[PDB]
């Protein structure tokens, strides 16, 4: 891939005592694209060969596999980001009831994706051996999970992120 | 890849009580696109490995998979788009037989869409386990499936987005 | 990958009763590019690892694959497109012995695409189950196919975009 | 990929009673990189996993191959079109010792690559089964192969493409 | 990919007797970008397939490879990079609180992947088996490594990448 | 990929006698990337699934694969391109302590790549079948290689390309 192959006249500088924002938002939109795709298809473009259930139950990798990863971090943060995303073209450039209401939108939407994400992964955590007992799967089984410490190391910074990518985003939505 | 890299000059924007469509609807286009490459491989990107059948019958995976999925969602959504994108570029610029035209051809064919797919897919859903009877599949025999909720949720967004698409479509459609 | 990258310059419109053929025509060539590469290596990008053989002889998988899919539909279009590829680059720029000559090696190409298919897949169809009785394959066997339905699918698609591929393409070709 | 993206300003035609051959060679030339690219690790980017040996040998499978596939076709094409690439830039523009001894480089490299081919694949084909007899392979055994019928079609193709090339490369090289 | 496809007007050169860094600093940007993506998935990208875990215990190579490889070298050179990068764009064009701040915003992150670094990988070595006694792993198991040699190689090489980098940032720090 | 998409200014040819180097060592750069690309991950790229181990000891063939392959070649050469790559870029344009001293790198890195190259693959060659007689290899073991003759085809083509590449790199290094 590539994105991002023409941006030279930016002489232009902020000099009031705001807009520091845009800098380090733009800076965290460019990042999280980085971020992303540097390690996009490399943590978790893996674990579909990485839930080892210890049983010879037939398809009950699939079936627990689903049960506790319906989806996987990372298209959460993919909607997260492009949810995200729109404000971003928006704001490219803006000086001339819309412009303010996408900082929000902005804001919100990271907000949703935070808690929703709690709420499926309570204890923002990777949980080395998950059980099961599913339908098919006999009685409570064991479904293993490699590199969850990996795992939980990139949702701890994406969730950093998320909450400093909101508090610039409203403490320059909170100009009054 | 990369699509789309020259849009600079749109400073003109609309003033009358209406042509919010077009904002709406180059957006979802934009937004679509966006939102199937990101998750385009990458939900029905595997689904070949993953269609477990409970057997010692050779083959009674591949036949049950067609008997199932003759296609998988994404393919029925690509070709939604690309019909409904021919409508896309003729809007790209306007103002001066077809160009209405264009508008209804956008909306009948995601409506068509819509309609085959809930003949395919009846309960807008993905069964945790299929059966099946095929011939060499020697009985009733079973036939998993993988993330039946994670393709089930993606289902959900993409036709409300039909909606939402032929809502404005029809609306500025509408115009009399 | 990524194909054509630059397209701005295109305010000149058709204004005769003809010539509407090319605007099909190239709207047809990139689909027929984007319809193959979306889904290239994506229904028959797998048959290697698809065409069970019910039977204990070595090899006989191989024998029989070769036996039933010398070559597969996705190589037949693949050549269909690119011999009708080249009166394409030529058409891109007319006005000012070969052009008209263009169109009609573009007729007659995509006319023995279709021919010696219907030869090769007679019947417009997808066996779920090829028998095979080749020299190492002891006596009549099995040999079984995955998503049938789907390549069917498929080449109906093709064949229909490659009657009116013609259709226009000779509708213009016929002026007199 | 993507391979060319600039030729616009091309309205001088020839006049002459020649140089009918640097459109041909140049067609050829564009022609080869597409037919390449279209089925290049499409036909012969399998052949890893299709080299059946019946067997219990260890490594035999390998050990066959290299003995009968020390190299792939699509290799010693590519080498074949590289060599054969470097006369195309240089004839990329002309009017004003190399210029015709490139047209010479042209001609003699295909026809190294045609001879030094017809040396190793014997016969212009692809046997169904080549035997093997190697050390480890511990008597005369059996190693298959995937597609030989196809590998075959394309090479008849490439051979030819070898053949008209040269004969107008030659047939102007041989002005006097 | 493709990186970089517009340099060209840089006749301006430096006279003093300094900013010779900035020089090797860019040097080392780009170096280090090539030297990444054209061993990027191509030493580390394999380490999956390539644990080999003496036993029959279910899942016990997810799990020592987790405990011995929460996170592989290539991901904390990714980051490092990155977290490096920002000053690199911001150095692009210079003369007119920042600017110096880059430069040790650079020094500092370098040295803390360095630090935690080898933290985890002490000893700057890739051991040829490691043992592993984890929960599943019934007692201490072995654990095998594909080509540990090789990445002990390239990181020794992407670390005193790091000192050249740090010791010519600082030497220009250092101005005073 | 692709690599090089603007030289068209180039009408300023060498009148000396000399300066021929700079085009045969241009050549031989694109060249030498061509073929690298071309080939790069397909002749080198198989080799982790390739190294058939005779035994029934647990991760031999990780232990012999890194014992007879602590590294590749396409590496080695891959390294040395780049490191003999940078003078390339300085070469790009000339006339107006360093440039000869780029000349002089050049030469005395693909050097050191020769040397090294030949202590590690001593005989200039691949052999059939590395035995192994590693710590958990428990006896002597044999363990195979698949193409060795390929490898070494192409390791003879890329040792001829550095001593041409010297040779006239020195020859114009030598003006005194």
């Amino acid at each position: 891939m590539d994105w991002g192959t023409l941006q030279t006249i930016l002489g232009g500088v902020n000099k009031h005592s705001t807009s520091i924002g845009k800098i380090w938002l733009t800076v965290l939109f460019i990042f999280r694209i980085m971020i992303l795709v540097v390690a996009a298809k490399e943590v978790w473009g893996d674990e579909q060969a990485d839930f080892v259930c210890n049983t010879l139950q037939p398809g009950c990798k699939n079936v627990c596999y689903d049960h506790y990863f319906p989806i996987s971090h990372i298209r959460l943060w993919a909607l997260q980001l492009i949810f995200v995303s729109t404000p971003a073209l928006l704001v490219a450039m803006h000086v001339a009831w819309t412009y303010t209401s996408s900082i929000f939108f902005r804001v919100i939407f990271e907000a949703a994706f935070m808690y929703v994400f709690y709420v499926m992964y309570d204890g923002f955590s990777m949980q080395r051996l998950v059980k099961c007992n599913a339908w098919p799967c006999p009685n409570t089984v064991d479904c293993f999970v490699s590199r969850p410490t990996e795992k939980t190391v990139f949702t701890v910074f994406m969730i950093a992120v998320s909450g400093i990518c909101i508090l610039l985003n409203v403490t320059e939505l909170s100009y009054l």
